[PDB]
Protein backbone atom coordinates (compact mmCIF):
# COMPACT_ATOMS: atom_id res chain seq x y z
CA UNK A 1 0.00 0.00 0.00
CA UNK A 2 2.67 2.28 0.96
CA UNK A 3 5.75 0.64 -1.36
CA UNK A 4 6.50 2.52 -4.89
CA UNK A 5 3.51 5.19 -3.92
CA UNK A 6 5.35 7.21 -6.55
CA UNK A 7 7.52 5.28 -9.55
CA UNK A 8 11.49 6.22 -10.36
CA UNK A 9 13.33 5.57 -13.51
CA UNK A 10 15.74 3.08 -11.41
CA UNK A 11 15.89 0.54 -14.81
CA UNK A 12 16.53 3.27 -16.96
CA UNK A 13 19.43 4.12 -14.67
CA UNK A 14 20.96 0.42 -14.32
CA UNK A 15 20.56 -0.04 -18.19
CA UNK A 16 22.75 3.04 -18.23
CA UNK A 17 25.38 1.40 -15.73
CA UNK A 18 25.35 -1.90 -17.66
CA UNK A 19 24.19 -3.96 -14.82
CA UNK A 20 21.69 -4.11 -12.20
CA UNK A 21 20.92 -1.98 -9.29
CA UNK A 22 18.91 -3.08 -5.91
CA UNK A 23 17.51 -0.14 -3.57
CA UNK A 24 15.34 -0.36 -0.52
CA UNK A 25 14.79 2.63 1.45
CA UNK A 26 12.63 2.99 4.91
CA UNK A 27 11.10 6.16 5.80
CA UNK A 28 10.60 5.23 9.22
CA UNK A 29 8.04 7.82 10.20
CA UNK A 30 5.15 6.71 7.85
CA UNK A 31 6.41 3.55 6.91
CA UNK A 32 6.60 4.37 3.19
CA UNK A 33 9.52 2.68 1.03
CA UNK A 34 11.00 2.80 -2.91
CA UNK A 35 12.21 -0.78 -3.55
CA UNK A 36 13.52 -1.85 -6.89
CA UNK A 37 15.47 -5.34 -7.05
CA UNK A 38 15.04 -5.22 -3.60
CA UNK A 39 14.74 -8.91 -2.44
CA UNK A 40 17.67 -10.06 -4.77
CA UNK A 41 21.23 -10.85 -3.70
CA UNK A 42 24.03 -8.77 -4.61
CA UNK A 43 27.35 -9.42 -3.15
CA UNK A 44 28.61 -7.15 0.35
CA UNK A 45 31.97 -7.15 -0.41
CA UNK A 46 33.35 -5.16 2.45
CA UNK A 47 29.56 -3.69 3.56
CA UNK A 48 29.78 -6.61 6.36
CA UNK A 49 33.11 -4.45 8.20
CA UNK A 50 29.52 -2.44 9.37
CA UNK A 51 27.57 -5.31 10.96
CA UNK A 52 30.71 -6.98 12.23
CA UNK A 53 31.39 -3.97 14.61
CA UNK A 54 27.47 -4.09 15.28
CA UNK A 55 28.20 -7.61 16.31
CA UNK A 56 31.31 -6.72 18.42
CA UNK A 57 29.03 -3.70 20.12
CA UNK A 58 26.40 -6.52 21.15
CA UNK A 59 28.82 -8.93 22.25
CA UNK A 60 30.05 -5.85 24.56
CA UNK A 61 26.79 -5.58 25.85
CA UNK A 62 27.64 -8.55 28.04
CA UNK A 63 31.65 -8.25 28.08
CA UNK A 64 32.29 -4.41 29.76
CA UNK A 65 36.11 -5.01 29.03
CA UNK A 66 35.93 -5.77 25.34
CA UNK A 67 35.73 -2.62 23.46
CA UNK A 68 39.24 -1.68 25.90
CA UNK A 69 40.86 -5.18 25.34
CA UNK A 70 44.49 -4.35 23.76
CA UNK A 71 44.75 -6.73 20.63
CA UNK A 72 48.60 -7.13 19.62
CA UNK A 73 49.10 -8.64 15.84
CA UNK A 74 52.20 -9.71 13.62
CA UNK A 75 53.00 -8.70 10.01
CA UNK A 76 51.13 -11.46 8.88
CA UNK A 77 47.79 -9.97 9.96
CA UNK A 78 48.49 -6.60 7.78
CA UNK A 79 46.44 -7.59 5.01
CA UNK A 80 46.06 -4.74 1.58
CA UNK A 81 44.28 -1.70 2.13
CA UNK A 82 44.87 -1.47 5.74
CA UNK A 83 45.26 2.06 6.74
CA UNK A 84 44.61 2.21 10.12
CA UNK A 85 45.75 -1.32 11.43
CA UNK A 86 49.31 -0.73 9.23
CA UNK A 87 50.21 2.57 11.89
CA UNK A 88 49.77 0.42 14.57
CA UNK A 89 51.29 -2.71 13.83
CA UNK A 90 54.22 -2.23 16.60
CA UNK A 91 51.88 -1.19 19.35
CA UNK A 92 48.41 -2.89 18.83
CA UNK A 93 44.81 -1.48 18.92
CA UNK A 94 41.62 -1.83 20.80
CA UNK A 95 38.82 -3.58 20.21
CA UNK A 96 37.00 -0.58 19.80
CA UNK A 97 39.78 1.01 17.66
CA UNK A 98 39.07 -2.03 15.36
CA UNK A 99 36.38 -1.34 15.12
CA UNK A 100 36.03 1.73 14.07
CA UNK A 101 38.90 1.53 11.87
CA UNK A 102 37.12 -1.34 10.04
CA UNK A 103 33.93 0.74 9.45
CA UNK A 104 35.53 4.39 8.81
CA UNK A 105 38.32 3.19 6.78
CA UNK A 106 37.50 -0.36 5.74
CA UNK A 107 40.49 -1.66 7.08
CA UNK A 108 40.95 -5.00 5.56
CA UNK A 109 43.49 -6.11 8.72
CA UNK A 110 41.25 -5.04 11.43
CA UNK A 111 38.14 -6.58 10.10
CA UNK A 112 39.84 -9.88 9.73
CA UNK A 113 41.29 -9.62 13.46
CA UNK A 114 37.74 -9.17 14.72
CA UNK A 115 35.94 -11.61 12.32
CA UNK A 116 38.23 -14.40 14.12
CA UNK A 117 37.16 -12.90 18.13
CA UNK A 118 33.48 -13.47 16.58
CA UNK A 119 33.94 -16.91 15.65
CA UNK A 120 34.35 -16.44 11.50
CA UNK A 121 31.87 -15.67 8.95
CA UNK A 122 29.38 -18.39 10.81
CA UNK A 123 29.76 -16.01 13.99
CA UNK A 124 29.06 -12.70 11.99
CA UNK A 125 26.06 -14.73 10.41
CA UNK A 126 24.49 -15.66 13.46
CA UNK A 127 24.51 -12.24 14.99
CA UNK A 128 22.33 -11.16 12.27
CA UNK A 129 20.17 -14.16 12.72
CA UNK A 130 19.61 -13.08 16.24
CA UNK A 131 18.25 -9.78 15.68
CA UNK A 132 15.86 -11.40 12.52
CA UNK A 133 17.82 -11.34 9.36
CA UNK A 134 17.53 -14.05 7.74
CA UNK A 135 18.87 -13.42 4.00
CA UNK A 136 22.52 -12.50 5.30
CA UNK A 137 25.08 -15.08 4.47
CA UNK A 138 28.77 -14.27 5.36
CA UNK A 139 30.81 -17.33 4.21
CA UNK A 140 34.17 -16.54 3.63
CA UNK A 141 36.95 -14.94 4.59
CA UNK A 142 38.56 -11.66 2.97
CA UNK A 143 39.94 -11.35 0.12
CA UNK A 144 37.74 -14.55 -1.32
CA UNK A 145 34.30 -13.07 -0.28
CA UNK A 146 34.99 -10.27 -2.63
CA UNK A 147 34.88 -12.59 -6.06
CA UNK A 148 31.05 -11.44 -6.79
CA UNK A 149 30.54 -14.43 -8.84
CA UNK A 150 27.50 -13.98 -11.02
CA UNK A 151 24.56 -16.35 -9.21
CA UNK A 152 26.65 -17.00 -6.06
CA UNK A 153 24.68 -16.77 -3.03
CA UNK A 154 28.19 -17.00 -0.66
CA UNK A 155 28.42 -13.25 0.76
CA UNK A 156 25.55 -11.60 -0.26
CA UNK A 157 22.34 -10.30 1.02
CA UNK A 158 19.58 -8.51 -0.08
CA UNK A 159 19.05 -4.28 -0.48
CA UNK A 160 15.96 -5.13 2.10
CA UNK A 161 17.03 -6.95 4.29
CA UNK A 162 20.35 -4.84 4.64
CA UNK A 163 18.07 -1.62 5.46
CA UNK A 164 15.97 -3.81 7.80
CA UNK A 165 18.88 -4.86 9.71
CA UNK A 166 20.54 -1.04 9.48
CA UNK A 167 17.25 0.02 11.00
CA UNK A 168 16.96 -1.89 13.73
CA UNK A 169 20.70 -1.90 14.85
CA UNK A 170 20.80 2.14 14.48
CA UNK A 171 17.30 3.36 15.57
CA UNK A 172 15.63 -0.17 16.80
CA UNK A 173 16.16 -2.13 19.78
CA UNK A 174 18.78 -4.21 18.48
CA UNK A 175 21.44 -2.50 20.57
CA UNK A 176 21.38 -0.86 24.50
CA UNK A 177 21.15 2.78 23.83
CA UNK A 178 25.16 3.54 24.69
CA UNK A 179 26.20 0.56 21.98
CA UNK A 180 23.15 1.67 19.21
CA UNK A 181 24.72 5.36 19.71
CA UNK A 182 28.52 4.13 19.09
CA UNK A 183 27.02 2.43 16.02
CA UNK A 184 25.93 5.47 14.66
CA UNK A 185 28.99 7.55 15.56
CA UNK A 186 31.11 5.11 13.47
CA UNK A 187 28.95 5.06 10.84
CA UNK A 188 28.73 9.10 10.94
CA UNK A 189 32.78 9.00 10.95
CA UNK A 190 32.91 7.19 7.77
CA UNK A 191 35.43 8.41 5.44
CA UNK A 192 35.24 6.01 2.42
CA UNK A 193 31.68 7.23 1.52
CA UNK A 194 31.77 10.76 -0.02
CA UNK A 195 30.68 10.00 -3.45
CA UNK A 196 27.70 7.57 -2.67
CA UNK A 197 24.97 7.91 -0.66
CA UNK A 198 26.42 11.20 1.17
CA UNK A 199 26.15 12.57 -2.23
CA UNK A 200 22.92 12.98 -2.48
CA UNK A 201 22.38 14.25 0.51
CA UNK A 202 22.70 18.29 1.86
CA UNK A 203 25.20 18.81 3.80
CA UNK A 204 22.78 20.40 6.69
CA UNK A 205 21.70 16.55 7.79
CA UNK A 206 23.27 13.95 9.28
CA UNK A 207 24.33 11.12 7.64
CA UNK A 208 25.98 7.96 8.61
CA UNK A 209 27.00 5.31 6.19
CA UNK A 210 29.17 2.09 4.94
CA UNK A 211 30.14 1.10 1.55
CA UNK A 212 31.70 -1.79 0.07
CA UNK A 213 33.38 -2.14 -3.11
CA UNK A 214 34.55 -5.97 -4.63
CA UNK A 215 36.82 -4.55 -7.57
CA UNK A 216 35.07 -7.29 -9.51
CA UNK A 217 31.94 -7.58 -11.18
CA UNK A 218 30.60 -4.45 -11.48
CA UNK A 219 29.82 -4.64 -7.74
CA UNK A 220 30.00 -2.00 -5.23
CA UNK A 221 27.27 -0.91 -2.76
CA UNK A 222 26.11 1.62 0.37
CA UNK A 223 24.31 1.68 3.10
CA UNK A 224 23.23 4.68 5.05
CA UNK A 225 20.81 6.07 7.95
CA UNK A 226 20.02 9.72 7.19
CA UNK A 227 18.65 12.22 9.44
CA UNK A 228 16.80 15.00 7.28
CA UNK A 229 15.78 17.86 9.54
CA UNK A 230 12.40 18.03 10.76
CA UNK A 231 11.28 14.45 9.63
CA UNK A 232 11.79 11.07 11.06
CA UNK A 233 15.33 9.47 9.46
CA UNK A 234 15.73 7.13 6.26
CA UNK A 235 17.48 3.86 6.08
CA UNK A 236 17.94 3.08 3.12
CA UNK A 237 21.15 0.48 0.62
CA UNK A 238 22.27 0.44 -2.71
CA UNK A 239 23.64 -2.61 -4.11
CA UNK A 240 24.91 -2.87 -7.58
CA UNK A 241 26.46 -5.51 -9.41
CA UNK A 242 27.13 -6.46 -13.72
CA UNK A 243 27.51 -9.39 -15.73
CA UNK A 244 30.94 -9.11 -16.65
CA UNK A 245 34.03 -9.85 -14.31
CA UNK A 246 35.84 -6.53 -15.65
CA UNK A 247 33.12 -4.52 -15.97
CA UNK A 248 33.73 -1.46 -14.04
CA UNK A 249 31.91 -0.34 -10.65
CA UNK A 250 29.93 3.23 -10.39
CA UNK A 251 30.05 5.64 -7.20
CA UNK A 252 28.11 8.20 -9.42
CA UNK A 253 25.57 5.61 -10.37
CA UNK A 254 24.91 4.89 -6.39
CA UNK A 255 25.16 8.54 -5.64
CA UNK A 256 21.94 8.63 -8.43
CA UNK A 257 20.00 6.05 -6.96
CA UNK A 258 20.01 7.34 -3.66
CA UNK A 259 18.91 10.96 -4.87
CA UNK A 260 15.38 8.74 -7.20
CA UNK A 261 15.26 6.50 -3.70
CA UNK A 262 14.63 10.22 -1.56
CA UNK A 263 12.80 11.73 -4.53
CA UNK A 264 10.44 8.56 -4.26
CA UNK A 265 9.65 8.94 -0.66
CA UNK A 266 8.92 12.68 -0.93
CA UNK A 267 11.67 14.26 0.77
CA UNK A 268 12.61 17.41 -0.38
CA UNK A 269 16.86 17.53 -0.42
Amino acid sequence: MLTNLVAEPFAKLEQDFGGSIGVYAMDTGSGATVSYRAEERFPLCSSFKGFLAAAVLARSQQQADLLDTPIRYGKNALVPWSPISEKYLTTGMTVAELSAAAVQYSDNAAANLLLKELGGPAGLTAFMRSIGDTTFRLDRWQLELNSAIPGDARDTSSPRAVTESLQKLTLGSALAAPQRQQFVDWLKGNTTGNHRIRAAVPADWAVGDKTGTCGVYGTANDYAVVWPTGRAPIVLAVYTRAPNKDDKHSEAVIAAAARLALEGLGVNG
